[PDB]
């Protein structure tokens, strides 16, 4: 409902789109929901920000995340096989320095 309620224009504006599609596993669009949050990411941190570690960083957990959804949909929809991506995510995050809620 609410999502229904939020815009799509965001970077979260697309995105439980393509969770909820992928909730409710449809991944075309979805699959395309990413890519505009991609799009939208895209222009966003492009200001660079003279990131260091600036959200620009953030903006990679973003995308990070968008990653970390591009994988889901495979796992689902995979063979299962693609176990690994326990490991992967494990080190997909633990190579993340980082905090908690992200």
């Amino acid at each position: 409902e609410y999502t229904c309620m939020i815009p799509r224009d965001t970077h979260d504006g697309a995105f439980y789109r393509a969770v909820l599609a992928l909730h409710q596993d449809l991944f075309s669009l979805a699959q395309q929901c990413i890519d505009k949050a991609r799009d939208l990411l895209d222009a966003e941190l492009t200001a660079m920000a003279g990131e260091s570690y600036s959200r620009a960083y953030g903006a990679m957990v973003s995308c990070h995340m968008l990653s970390e959804l591009e994988e889901v949909i495979q796992y689902k929809l995979v063979p299962e096989r693609r176990e690994i991506i326990r490991q992967i995510w494990w080190e997909r995050l633990q190579g993340c320095q980082r905090i908690v809620e992200d």
